């Protein structure tokens, strides 16, 4: 029969909970405890069968070698100036973590400023956030170990790259902002909690507070500047205005792009920062987002979505704060989303728009908002930018599906502006001209036209014979734009596959209306959109059900897992990374309470009724037809993923193996791989990234029996 046997997993049939009258059984509830011998044994047993399966066919080694070769290309970030020096991140190619360099001039020799690689043998300690003092002489940086969201903030004196004694603990989802007097830095921290705080715990994160750390002191001396004891879920991030006069507090609750905005005129403090600041509650509700751009005196420019779904720029004068008095600096565009805006060279605004899922970059006048210059870009994404108000030049990084980055530079002091190539890297082995990217719009179930990028070798016959890899996310106002992925291109070139990315609802591709189209009561829209994408690829002849692989991560993991339950006949392989699988209990762990803005919460009868319909953990069912089985599935998670606690995947795989894996007609494998010293994904070292993609494509290869193409 099969080559391996699924592990014995105890079913606690007494675990029954009542959700507003509906009895729900959770037989693997015990997997919620990561510290138990039972759970440890479970993980060990699952990995024991997954690893040999993935490593059996030599195609994995072929893929790993090719990935190690092709991924070995110089990787730079935009240069950015702080004080009298320039900084930039650079990875020579295969370093586990990118290194931060410093140079005293653009033509000067660069030296290593911060090398995270020497902090661990395996590169599992990574930089997570940083902040330079206004004068650029001091530097704060966060470090996370094993992929955890938890951070320890450390400090350095820039001149000489001197280590300082200051260390801040209990930092997570924190701001980092220095006051311009150079005395200290604002940051967020959570209260002491029982148990561990290393990324392996599941404990809910509440009561985050805003503190001020004076350089040269112990964290126990830190000043508490803002706290919301009556609102446990609020999170207040601080930033200083460009002139350093005001502390702007952005309070968020949940993941919607909205925030309260309070301010503190530092000059009005009785005796400096000594306790809870004299906050003026400018915007004291969660009805809209207000993202600070710059200010001229009391006139503050904010990027907002207040009655502007595609976003716009408005000016609020603190001296005449009523909404009826706000000035619209740059009106909302009928369809293009204003993604972000930066102020540079005092009176210039850099605006980045998303037009049909492709970026555009424009320069505008701060005083009038009028368009001054269009920066030419090919089809793709702007994924990096540098240029603060006092800077006189900008750098920006562009990427696409077929090419790594091109970093451009533009000296804004020249009357005739014209960006110039500053850095460009070419991957030897992947000739971009051999492939093509197309964008099509397909109708979903309800008729809504959804965009989808498709990348493939030029001149293929659309006869349905090609394996395909369809990616999707769908939620949280996140736009899935073009990105350079050598791993995916190896699938195209060496596995003869077709790549597709569906910009389903719930994302931010078409503004807040697109986001609202895939949340709460309408979450099913996401799944319908994605299923329709698969149907489009099949109908048009790009692939066939048995040769189609779907992939998503986190909320995207929820996407592909649900699609496997709803339309098992439509896919051949499903790879769900760090997915949210238990939609009834997600809100109980770590930062999960924040996702209720997209999903709702089971505590509500109304929400429960939406959730129970698509929750992956609660919708595993044998297909009715004798000729339909579940697709091959691979769940990927890690023991320090404190963003989406691994229990989601643990309970889901147990359920799949028991309900579906035991069926005689099920021949496709249902596996999970739980990595160690890793988390959700941010900061994952190069070595691990390579192993992961090798596991993914090896799985696809074995399940669909795809031959390697040298
Ligand atoms: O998608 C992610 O990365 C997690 C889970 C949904 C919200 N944030």
């Amino acid at each position: 029969m099969l080559s391996f046997q699924y592990p014995d997993v105890y079913r606690d049939e007494t675990a029954i909970q009542d959700y507003h009258g509906h009895k729900v059984c959770d037989p693997y509830a015990w997997l919620e405890d990561p510290d138990s011998e039972q759970t440890k044994a479970f993980v060990e047993a699952q990995n024991k069968i997954t690893v040999p399966f993935l490593e059996q066919c030599p195609i994995r080694g072929l893929y790993k070698e090719r990935m190690t070769e092709l991924y070995d290309y110089p990787k730079y970030s935009c240069h950015f100036k702080k004080g009298k020096r320039y900084f930039y991140f650079y990875n020579t190619g295969l370093q586990n973590q990118r290194v931060l360099y410093v140079q005293d001039s653009l033509e000067g020799e660069a030296r290593v400023f911060l090398d995270p690689n020497i902090l661990s043998d395996d590169g599992t300690v990574a930089l997570r956030g940083y902040a330079f003092s206004e004068d650029g002489e001091y530097f704060a940086y966060g470090l996370s170990a094993s992929g955890s969201d938890w951070v320890t903030i450390k400090f350095m004196k820039v001149d000489g790259a001197k280590e300082l004694p200051d260390v801040l603990e209990r930092v997570k989802f924190s701001c980092m902002a220095w006051t311009h007097d150079g005395k200290g830095m604002f940051y967020n921290a959570y209260p002491q909690q029982d148990g561990k705080s290393d990324g392996t715990e599941t404990s809910t994160n509440l009561h985050q507070k805003l503190y001020y750390h004076v350089l040269g002191t112990d964290q126990s001396e830190d000043i508490l500047c803002a706290e919301f004891p009556d609102e446990p879920k609020w999170m207040g991030g601080a930033e200083l205005s460009d002139d350093g006069r005001y502390v702007l507090l952005s309070i968020r609750e949940g993941c919607d792009p909205v925030n309260r905005l309070w301010y503190c005129d530092l000059q009005q403090e009785s005796n400096g920062i000594t306790g809870i600041l004299k906050w003026v509650k400018l915007i004291d509700n969660f009805e809209g987002e207000y993202d600070y751009v710059t200010n001229e005196g009391t006139v503050f420019t904010f990027k907002t979505n207040r009655h502007s779904p595609n976003y716009r720029l408005i000016n609020i004068d603190f001296t005449d704060p009523e909404e009826s008095k706000w000035k619209v600096l740059v009106p909302e565009h009928e369809k293009d989303v204003l993604e972000w805006v930066a102020c540079v060279r005092s009176n210039f605004l850099v605006l980045c728009y998303l037009h049909d899922v492709k970026n555009t970059l424009q320069l505008h006048d701060l005083a009038t908002g009028a368009l001054l210059k269009i920066f030419p870009l090919e089809v793709g994404s702007v994924v990096g930018y540098s240029g603060q108000k006092k800077d006189t030049e900008i750098f920006y990084q562009f990427t696409s599906f077929l090419s790594p980055g091109i970093i451009y530079h533009c000296d804004l002091t020249k009357e005739e502006l014209e960006p110039r190539v500053f850095r460009e890297v070419t991957v030897k082995g992947i000739d971009a001209s051999d492939y093509q990217t197309v964008q099509i719009f397909y109708p979903s179930k309800d008729g809504t036209k959804i965009p989808m990028f498709i990348v493939h070798k030029k001149g293929i016959k659309l006869d349905g014979s090609h394996p395909a890899f369809l990616y999707g996310y769908g939620g949280f106002n996140i736009s899935i734009t073009p990105n350079y992925s050598v791993s995916r291109l190896i699938f195209v070139r060496h596995m003869g596959g077709v790549l597709a990315v569906a910009n389903i609802r719930g994302g931010g591709e078409y503004g807040e209306t697109w986001h609202k189209g895939g949340i709460l009561a309408n979450k099913q829209n996401c799944f319908d959109d994605f299923q329709c994408a698969a149907e489009y690829l099949i109908k048009e002849g790009y692939t066939s059900p048995k040769r189609l692989t779907i992939n998503g991560g986190a909320n995207g993991g929820l996407l592909v897992a649900t699609c496997a339950n709803q339309r098992p006949d439509l896919f051949g392989c499903v790879i769900a990374q760090v997915g949210v699988m238990d939609m009834l209990k997600f809100h109980k762990y770590t930062i999960g309470h924040a996702w209720t803005t997209d999903y709702g919460c089971s505590d509500s009868k109304q929400h429960f009724e939406w959730l129970i319909k698509y929750s992956p953990l609660h919708n595993v069912k044998l297909p009715e037809a004798d000729d339909i089985q579940y697709p091959s599935m691979l769940l990927l998670t890690a023991d320090h993923d404190d963003r989406v606690v691994p229990l989601h995947s643990l309970k889901f795989i147990a359920t799949l193996q028991y309900i579906v894996g035991r069926s005689r007609k099920q021949n496709n494998p249902l596996l999970i791989h739980v990595d160690t010293k890793a988390g959700h994904g941010a900061g994952k070292p190069t070595a691990k990234v390579i192993e992961e993609v090798s596991d993914m494509f090896a799985f696809i290869a074995r399940c669909l029996n795809i031959d390697w193409i040298p």
